[PDB]
């Protein structure tokens, strides 16, 4: 867990501490000799990241929208990352949880998606992708370009993601490949669309029960097949075909003493229902189309990085050919 005061030494340069930025730890230093300042990050969990943060540090970092790694050195291990400004929650925080319009959520959308991209033609899962671990590089200056940042959790093709952001594969225990990452990019942008989360589960079951209560209850064939399915569903009567359902709150809390909270601003019954909520109506006739068109087509999106079984939900290359990001909806007009 290390300590702190000012200094530290380089295979090929020299970083003065100014300021910790949170617990591995990240701390912010100045580049002796330099304009630059640097967050550098002190942490087998670590050898995965390191090599993972070297078969990227290849890449090219800016095109992909990937945080920029400089160096490694031990010193406890250290990584020099480029400084960012703000990340995705304390940017909405900093704007009392209003939503974000869509013309600004496309282009974070498009950004991170393209990581995603690289990511897949690596062969590569992130499984953290959140708010916290998506950057804003400077937001009075190059307004709403973004780093997806965090590469402790990634690994090549158990326990995985944060749990708003965690997919229906991992909740329930099934074999998962890089498409979980898309499920968290679904919930990123809902995010973004309600300035708060979709689905804010305090716990697996209370998750999964939010995801089902919107969605309904996951097909029965990914329910079979899970190893965490009976946890949070009975089976009313055995396979062949069971009977599956959702245990009720009460039931649960009984068997389990985890009590079930509601943590949801909005509750909806599918997620059609979203594509209105918000809008302005102030909006004059061909202005409102668009917007009416944009909210379509970004629900249409949604839907698709929301499906419950990962075979049949849209990949990084498809949402970059997806309307909402092309804008080819707005042609029609
Ligand atoms: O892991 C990385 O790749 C990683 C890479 C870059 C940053 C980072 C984590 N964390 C930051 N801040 C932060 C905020 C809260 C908790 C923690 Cl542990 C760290 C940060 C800030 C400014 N510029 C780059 C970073």
């Amino acid at each position: 867990q290390l300590v702190q005061h000012e200094v530290l030494c380089s295979m090929t340069n020299t970083y003065e501490v100014l300021e910790f930025l949170g617990r591995g730890q990240v701390v912010k230093c100045w580049k002796r000799g330099t304009n630059e300042i640097v967050a550098i990050k002190i942490l087998r969990q670590g050898q995965i990241e390191v090599s993972i943060l070297a078969r990227l540090s290849t890449e090219s970092a800016d095109d992909y929208n990937f945080v920029r790694a400089y160096e490694c050195f031990q010193h406890h291990t250290c990584l020099v990352f480029e400084m960012l400004e703000q990340n995705l929650y304390d940017f909405l925080k900093q704007n009392k949880f209003s939503p974000l319009p869509l013309k600004y959520i496309r282009p974070v959308l498009q950004q991170v998606a393209t990581a995603l991209m690289k990511l897949k033609s690596l062969g590569l899962i992130h499984a953290d992708l959140k708010p916290e671990n998506i950057m804003l590089v400077d937001p009075s200056r190059q307004p709403y370009r973004v780093k997806v940042i965090d590469f402790g959790s990634a690994s090549h093709v158990t326990y995985l993601q944060s749990r708003y952001y965690r997919a229906p594969e991992i909740i329930l225990g099934l074999p998962f490949c890089e498409a979980i990452d898309m499920w968290s990019l679904g919930c990123v942008i809902a995010e973004l669309f309600l300035g708060w989360p979709l689905y804010p589960g305090a716990s697996e079951y209370d998750q999964i029960r939010y995801i089902s209560q919107t969605q309904g209850l996951p097909a029965e064939y990914l329910l079979s097949a899970g190893t965490k399915t009976t946890r949070f569903f009975n089976r009313d009567t055995d396979s062949p075909y069971p009977l599956w359902r959702l245990k009720t709150p009460d039931d649960h809390e009984a068997e389990t003493g985890i009590k079930s909270k509601e943590a949801r601003k909005y509750i909806f019954n599918c997620l059609d229902d979203m594509a209105q909520v918000n809008m302005t109506t102030d909006l004059e006739g061909s202005d409102m189309l668009v917007e009416k068109a944009d909210r379509r087509e970004f629900i249409d999106l949604l839907k698709k990085m929301l499906t419950i079984d990962a075979d049949k939900r849209i990949t990084p290359i498809e949402t970059l050919n997806h309307p909402f990001v092309t804008m080819t909806h707005l042609l029609d007009f």
